Parts: C-alpha cells; sequence; structure tokens
C-alpha cells in the first residue's frame, strides 16, 4: 500500500490515486512575490475554546490527534471560509533533518515541519460526505522551525512513546490546541486537495506566514515513531511529506500587504 519510500512513495501514487496528478493538487510553493494581496479578505476566526479532543493514533503515516466533532465545539470561520468548518483533527509532517519536512515551501524553502488542522464544512452533516466536495475542508497549515521550545507542543511530544508503532493509539484528553499557533493569523489562500491517498481536491487552504518554533529535542522525539507495526523490522517514521505540485491554473492569495 502507499507510504513514503522508493517503492511505494509520492512519484508512485498516481497509479492508485490518479487525481494525483489534476488540476488542484496540494502541497505548492507559494511564490510571495506574485500572491497578491486579496483586501477582499477577511481576518480568519479560529474559535478552539472549546476542543475536545479525545484520542491521538499512529496510523502508520504519521500520528494523528482526533477531535469530538459531534458538535460545534472548534470551529474556523472567515477568512477565505463561506460558513463553518468543524475540527476533526490535526496531525503532522517532519523530515529526518532539520532542511525537509514541510509540505508546502515559501520561495522554495522548505520548513522542518508542517502542521495541518483538518476541518469539515458543516453544511454536509459529516467528514466523508464533506471530502467529496470542492468546499468541503479547510486545513490550517503552520510550519514549524527549530529553534527555542514550544510549550503547548509538549504534551504531544511526551506521549509518542505509547504510540511508537502503526495502530497503536493512546487516550488524549483535556488537549488545547491553541497553544500550536503562531501570534499572527497573516495568511496565504488556495484551492488544492488532500495531500495524503486519496488525493481528493476538496480542500481550501489556509496557510499561516508565521511559522511556530520548536526545539531539536522535540523534533528529535517525532523522529523516534516508526511507519511499522509492533514486531516488525523497524523504519523510522521520517520525511512523511508529499512534495510541491504544479500550480497549474490557480491564483494564491495573501490576506496581508
Amino acid at each position: 500500500h502507499w507510504g513514503y519510500g522508493k517503492h511505494n512513495g509520492p512519484e508512485h501514487w498516481h497509479k492508485d490515486f490518479p487525481i494525483a496528478k489534476g488540476e488542484r493538487q496540494s502541497p505548492v510553493d507559494i511564490d510571495t512575490h506574485t500572491a497578491k494581496y486579496d483586501p477582499s479578505l477577511k481576518p480568519l476566526s479560529v474559535s478552539y475554546d472549546q476542543a475536545t479532543s479525545l484520542r491521538i493514533l499512529n496510523n502508520g503515516h504519521a500520528f494523528n490527534v482526533e477531535f469530538d466533532d459531534s458538535q460545534d465545539k472548534a470551529v474556523l470561520k472567515g477568512g477565505p471560509l463561506d460558513g463553518t468548518y468543524r475540527l476533526i483533527q490535526f496531525h503532522f509532517h517532519w523530515g529526518s533533518l532539520d532542511g525537509q519536512g514541510s509540505e508546502h515551501t515559501v520561495d522554495k524553502k522548505k520548513y522542518a515541519a508542517e502542521l495541518h488542522l483538518v476541518h469539515w464544512n458543516t453544511k454536509y452533516g459529516d467528514f466523508g460526505k464533506a471530502v467529496q466536495q470542492p468546499d468541503g475542508l479547510a486545513v490550517l497549515g503552520i510550519f514549524l522551525k527549530v529553534g527555542s521550545a514550544k510549550p503547548g507542543l509538549q504534551k504531544v511530544v511526551d506521549v509518542l512513546d505509547s504510540i511508537k508503532t502503526k495502530g497503536k493509539s493512546a487516550d488524549f484528553t483535556n488537549f488545547d490546541p491553541r497553544g500550536l499557533l503562531p501570534e499572527s493569523l497573516d495568511y496565504w489562500t488556495y484551492p488544492g486537495s488532500l495531500t495524503t491517498p486519496p488525493l481528493l481536491e476538496c480542500v481550501t487552504w489556509i496557510v499561516l506566514k508565521e511559522p511556530i518554533s520548536v526545539s531539536s529535542e522535540q523534533v528529535l522525539k517525532f523522529r523516534k515513531l516508526n511507519f511499522n507495526g509492533e514486531g516488525e523490522p523497524e523504519e523510522l517514521m521520517v520525511d512523511n511529506w508529499r512534495p510541491a505540485q504544479p500550480l497549474k491554473n490557480r491564483q494564491i492569495k495573501a490576506s496581508f500587504k
């Protein structure tokens, strides 16, 4: 099945998922000089005060922090969006070394990691229905650089030892995703896709300009995770990023001058 190796990685995905060669694939390189300021874009509204995290999962690709999405508890609105989008999960993509790891790039710069907060449009009732719509999902993307520790990340880091291998989960209640956001909510936005199979072209991307800082020790803990299951040959969970895809007939818009 798909993964990140030489034999199953991103250049192979098109054989099982032909939309991989589609018109609105993600990630992309954000050319800061050609993204245009759009004064019609609104500030983003991130309302995570009542978010209810439940569990963390090693799915064999990354780890997912899952939320209770059975009410409007953690919602994204505004920005480029029409209506209300509910938080369902977050996850990261990261590198083997600090010079790579992000999916989006900024003027070809790769960050050490990238966080995706995934939200689905409430007008479609559930996530599985939402991913079938061109405006079904809104993903908030946040870059990670290595420097000072991010205190709000440490609870995640702490728990990773308990989910080392594919298929392991653990209770992860009471985690506050607000502690993962940068100070500014300035963003770029464009229409794209999920960055893992099935690669569905259902996402409004909102990529924050300001990276968060995490420490080398935090990132190093991500790189101790395993893509394999218990008792199988160890293959470190690193380099679980899809490279930038062709922009095609798309515009990237900036919320800021």
